[PDB]
């Protein structure tokens, strides 16, 4: 094709996080070259979820997300026949040692109550925790329950803010809002 | 020979595990192309090992398994000459410098109850400590003391039931059971 | 899934070669996991290229096959607008800059007469040099141009029966021969 | 040219840290070449503001000064527009996730008294907050709130005392004192 | 600014080409996020320039492009007070060590023979070769002495027209063109 | 020469650490080849002495053992100008910004308190804090105050005496005790 | 142990000549900590083939030393069911892809003549190549054709005579030569 | 000290040509920091010894410079007892193993003719080459013998002319040449 939105994504995110992206959606039939705002938001969820692990503990987090499917389910069986929690009907994101139960992690483009119910509707685990982050910089987690501390959520929307700031300065972020 | 276990065990572990497994084997007169669920069993010990030592403080464990048979002894005449504990009968698996004891490390694929009821009756010296692990994703030490934290414990068995089932998704697991 | 070929072609191939290789099945909807056979055909013929490039000079050779088809296409344009050589019809392997003809590498598990016949018909822009090597030793190509050195050439088919015997050794060579 | 101080800065200084201030005065239409003694200024600054960084928790500090004068407004405008504070007039050198504030730092020669007295009138935001290191190991800050622990601030200023002593050694720090 | 140019140039070329080329129009006043089409056309000679000595034995050409204006020329005088050559008005490209004369590399979008016509109308010194370079794939040299072999040569020219596609399949190669 | 100490020393101890002792005897005008007990003796110390800033916070030590003379007394001035602890009159090995002191480590051959009393005797500074280490297991320090935490300490003597063992594995401990 | 020609050895080898020699004695029941001549001699055979093949071409020479003895046999059955030649009684050193055939590698501390006496005497296979190699600097080979070029050779034998100097200096040489 | 010479000699050579200068002055007691003019002698000896024996074919040439003198004096005796050449009287610089004999590598500040003459007067033994080469960019060889080819030369005195105008750009040429 041609599009700017793939040699911006190449040059915004990490190699390893642009090839596990591109896997990803290889695994599910999709092409980045054509669904390039699919692209940058699988490349944008891969670091949230990465950088969310990096906080905390050294061995609170096991990242479940960046595996293929089939690596992916054995992980969270391996969690659920240790553990003892109840194996969640959709793939999440990451376990918390810590607070012993699955993460989901999601990013959004529009109002941050929106997708979690949505994403609440979904997941009908209610064991499974849920954490959205916004492109504006908002959050919101259940129970009010946020995980990490200040400074590694803070973090990780500034980086959203600037993902955001990159992607109007080039004129993507328009129709990359508008596509959620 | 040609098994599907070896090529199974060089895929599911880390280069250096499998390396120090074969030297381990080799060292005792074991051939890993032939006895390939003692291969299996010996880097996943090996493995259990390490990430055992991995929890906890960075000058906490003193690391036995995985030397030479000569210069793990050296290292634990070593301990016991500095410390004052007593020299154990057999080799131990790591030294605990916060709890000043010696670790024995197992892994079973039958009922934790029963190896550490041949693992505390060949270890004489009741100083030793003594925690075995299962491929069911339980665990049990000596007074109960677990010496490490929960997560990395989890991560542990998480570990070893993930082991289980790439054993039976390739149909190794009821061999590798059955020969314990 | 499970099977045999696949440890073995992990195992037996360099982690890169298994990448591209998987890329490549990915980008035209085929599972290594499911189609072991063809995982390590593909395996295969990807090491012949690269070890083929391997030989002569440093720029003799332009690397066709291992890219994405787009980029693929791409050189062949670029090649083809710069010396004058007609575009073939089917992406060909190889470039030879010295010989300036394409060169299209094959490898068979039967007569290597009976595959030439095929990648002849199939190639109708005769100018692309064909090269075909067997598992059993034997080579052949066009005109009897056989570009490389006759040592380069042993190496590659000395690998072919190496890759042979370790199949038969663990009894996934038979399957292997009566698939292709 | 041909400065003592040109190959004195190359040779006290890491490689990127030498790298980093060249772009940042050719950025401001500077010669490292000619302004010697400013090429040894942006080096130290440059240096006490990552070793800055360097103390506190993982994910305390958002660093500011080392990026391009475009990017660094960019990550500026973004912890903005993410936690609320008001956007500075000048850009600063640090961002502190824990105390949610903007940290320009500071390196005399002459009393450390003078300096935050320029540096207080230029930064109209009263929010950022001020420290400011001297070469003879003297320190200050806004509300006398040093941030670090003493520790990391002691060892700032014994780098500092280590570079003018270096630079007396080779008779460039009178002309060095003697310049801001 | 956020040009489609900026992020291809960055996504196309080797990260070094692309921090040597900043380097090189800092140096000369330049902004390589305003003037993105001399931004590819410099990171297109600087490549070019390292394929050119990349053909050749070992130790047959010095590299004058790429570095600093300074340090360029202090190559040049220390060629030229070595061999005995004439010091050339304009920095060139290259020195070949074989045939004792310094290299002008120019790359064109237009007939390389206006260029050249260019080329040898502002280098004076006889001496100095020149060899240059198109985009469609001509070449043409001084007494038609190209210097290298055929086959270093053809691999210039398809990179070269490999980044004409690159450019045109973004819809940036008419601009690119219609600049020079 | 060819003496079994000078081998045991190369193969006992990391590269670095036999580099840097060598570097430092002959500053001193030594010849590790000649005097290999004192070739033994200046790694074991320098081991310890890294193995010593091992242990603690990340900024807590500055490290005066190591450097060359003159860098190394450059170091101590800083620290004194910068703290305003006394010069002491011998070089230190290392520096407490915790503590605000200097420590002087001591290995011995012989009991610890003869090693002290000699060390305290030289010493003038009653500031600088002295730690001595044995090779039978036995440590003491200024005033009870052993800086560190057990598990290190304890580290750094198992170290000790698995170097004495393998010397008088190969019987050097003789001739290594008995030369002090 | 405790033995200074096992020092001597890893000090004297690279690591990885160290590693595979004391693999290569392992797998036939042989200890390096006691055998240690043999450990000298089998580390200085596996470096003379490796230099061996270091000379001349690239794709020349197929290293059958070094591998175990399964894949050495595999590499083995390879080359003869490709080229054609008879498998070797014994397990040959080298294949030669420019001269086919196979070479047998030789060093003794005795004179050369004797040595092959007993190497031909064993090796029935006549086409396999011999080519010995003493530490006093003598070499011959079958047909007086010694395969690679006069300075490849030469610094083979220098090196042994350095490995025989080191030797003597430590006085490990007369046990070496009375051991053959 | 505090010398100009020191920091241009560290900032104009290769690191690792530092160490080894350091170690050649160190071991026949000399001090860089005072003796700064044969400081960069040494780094510009060692240097050009290094390219010298970086031209020609790859086992050409043993490098006898940059080793200690008993390691030195080592790889000497054995050129000898292999070849069959005289022992030098003193240790030279390189051994040809295509032409068999020893090279005096010199590098002089004022007439080629004057050295070589002092130089064949040390050298008794009239087998060794002696190769002169000059800042100015002259070359002589005993018997007009050069050994190396014209490109490899030139690159030498290209090399050494840039030092030249490196050192009289900060007026450290006219005491480095009324010096030697
Ligand atoms: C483990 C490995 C990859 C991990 C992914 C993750 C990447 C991590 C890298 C760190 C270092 N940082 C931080 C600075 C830059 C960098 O590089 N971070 C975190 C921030 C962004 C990033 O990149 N982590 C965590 C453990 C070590 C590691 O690398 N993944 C991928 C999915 C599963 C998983 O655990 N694995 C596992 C098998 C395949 C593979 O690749
Ligand atoms: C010290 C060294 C090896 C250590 C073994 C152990 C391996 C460690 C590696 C870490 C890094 N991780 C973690 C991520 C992947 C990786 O690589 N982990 C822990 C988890 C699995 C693993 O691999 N550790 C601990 C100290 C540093 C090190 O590497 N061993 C081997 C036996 C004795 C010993 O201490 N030694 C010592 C001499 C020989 C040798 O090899
Ligand atoms: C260029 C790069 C990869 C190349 C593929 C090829 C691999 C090469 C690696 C060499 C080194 N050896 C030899 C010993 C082991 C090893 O590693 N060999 C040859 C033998 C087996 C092997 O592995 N080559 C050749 C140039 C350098 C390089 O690496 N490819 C992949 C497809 C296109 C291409 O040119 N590229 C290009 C862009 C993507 C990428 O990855
Ligand atoms: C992130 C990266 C560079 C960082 C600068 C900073 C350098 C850091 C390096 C560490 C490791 N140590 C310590 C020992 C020697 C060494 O090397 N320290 C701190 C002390 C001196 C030093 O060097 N840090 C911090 C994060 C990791 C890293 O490297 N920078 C540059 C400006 C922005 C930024 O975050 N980036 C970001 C994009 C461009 C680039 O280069
Ligand atoms: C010497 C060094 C850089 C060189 C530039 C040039 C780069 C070379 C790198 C090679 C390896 N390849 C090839 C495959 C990818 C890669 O990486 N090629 C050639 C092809 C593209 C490329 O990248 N060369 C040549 C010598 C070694 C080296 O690296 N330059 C920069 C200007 C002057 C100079 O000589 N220098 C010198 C001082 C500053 C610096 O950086
Ligand atoms: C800073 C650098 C070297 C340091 C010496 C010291 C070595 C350190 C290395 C660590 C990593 N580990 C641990 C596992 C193996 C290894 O490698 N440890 C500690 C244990 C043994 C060891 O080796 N440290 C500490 C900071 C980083 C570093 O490397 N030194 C040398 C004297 C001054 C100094 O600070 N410097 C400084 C300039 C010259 C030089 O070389
Ligand atoms: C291929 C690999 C190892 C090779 C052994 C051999 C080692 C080679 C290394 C070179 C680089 N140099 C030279 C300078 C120092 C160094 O390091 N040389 C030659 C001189 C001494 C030395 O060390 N070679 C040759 C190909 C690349 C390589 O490394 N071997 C081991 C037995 C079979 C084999 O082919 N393999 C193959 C699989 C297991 C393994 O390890
Ligand atoms: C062998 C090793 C060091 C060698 C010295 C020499 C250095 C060589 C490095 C090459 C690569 N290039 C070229 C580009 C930059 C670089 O780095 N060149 C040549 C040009 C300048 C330079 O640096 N060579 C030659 C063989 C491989 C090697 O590295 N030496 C030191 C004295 C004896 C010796 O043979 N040794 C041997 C034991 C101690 C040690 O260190
Ligand atoms: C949809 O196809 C896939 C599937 C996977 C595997 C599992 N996927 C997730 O877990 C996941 N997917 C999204 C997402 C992203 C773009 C468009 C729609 C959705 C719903 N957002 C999440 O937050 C999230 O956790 C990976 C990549 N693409
Ligand atoms: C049995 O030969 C060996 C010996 C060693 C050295 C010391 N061994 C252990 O310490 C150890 N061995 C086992 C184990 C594994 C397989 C079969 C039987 C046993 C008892 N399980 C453990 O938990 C454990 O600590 C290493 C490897 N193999
Ligand atoms: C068939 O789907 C693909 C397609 C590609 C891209 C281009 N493919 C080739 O160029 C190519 N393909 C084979 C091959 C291998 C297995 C089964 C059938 C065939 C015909 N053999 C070759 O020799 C060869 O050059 C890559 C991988 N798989
Ligand atoms: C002045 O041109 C520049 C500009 C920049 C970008 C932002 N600059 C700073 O933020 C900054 N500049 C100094 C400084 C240093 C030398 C002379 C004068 C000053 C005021 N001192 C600081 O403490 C500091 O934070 C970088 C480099 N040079
Ligand atoms: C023009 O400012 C500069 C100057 C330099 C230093 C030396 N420059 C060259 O040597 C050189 N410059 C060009 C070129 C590129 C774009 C626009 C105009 C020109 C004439 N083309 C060449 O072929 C060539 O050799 C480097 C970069 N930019
Ligand atoms: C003897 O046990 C082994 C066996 C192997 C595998 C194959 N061995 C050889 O190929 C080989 N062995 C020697 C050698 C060395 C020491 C003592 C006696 C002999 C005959 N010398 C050679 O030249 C040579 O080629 C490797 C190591 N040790
Ligand atoms: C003089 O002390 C040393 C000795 C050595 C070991 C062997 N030295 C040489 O081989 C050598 N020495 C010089 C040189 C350099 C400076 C001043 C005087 C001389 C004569 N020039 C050479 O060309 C040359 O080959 C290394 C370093 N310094
Ligand atoms: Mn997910
Ligand atoms: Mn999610
Ligand atoms: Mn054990
Ligand atoms: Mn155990
Ligand atoms: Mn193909
Ligand atoms: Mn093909
Ligand atoms: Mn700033
Ligand atoms: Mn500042
Ligand atoms: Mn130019
Ligand atoms: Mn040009
Ligand atoms: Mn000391
Ligand atoms: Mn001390
Ligand atoms: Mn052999
Ligand atoms: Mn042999
Ligand atoms: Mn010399
Ligand atoms: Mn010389």
């Amino acid at each position: 094709r041609g599009s700017h939105m793939e040699d911006f994504v190449r040059q915004c995110f990490n190699p390893m996080i642009v090839e596990l992206a591109e896997k990803a959606m290889k695994e599910y039939g999709e092409d980045p070259k054509i669904e390039t705002n699919k692209f940058a938001a699988i490349c944008t969820h891969l670091e949230v979820c990465f950088m969310y692990s990096d906080g905390g503990s050294k061995h609170r987090f096991e990242i479940i997300e960046g595996r293929d499917r089939i690596m992916a389910w054995t992980v969270v069986n391996s969690i659920c026949n240790t553990t003892g929690v109840e194996k969640p009907k959709f793939l999440p994101d990451l376990y918390d040692y810590k607070e012993n139960r699955f993460i989901e992690i999601g990013v959004t483009r529009r109002e941050v109550h929106i997708y979690y119910l949505e994403k609440a509707n979904k997941i009908k685990s209610e064991k499974t925790h849920i954490h959205i982050f916004s492109f504006t910089g908002e959050e919101m987690a259940t129970k009010a329950d946020y995980t990490l501390d200040e400074e590694s959520r803070a973090r990780i929307k500034t980086r959203l803010f600037t993902i955001r700031q990159e992607m109007a300065s080039r004129s993507l972020w328009d129709s990359f809002r508008q596509s959620e």
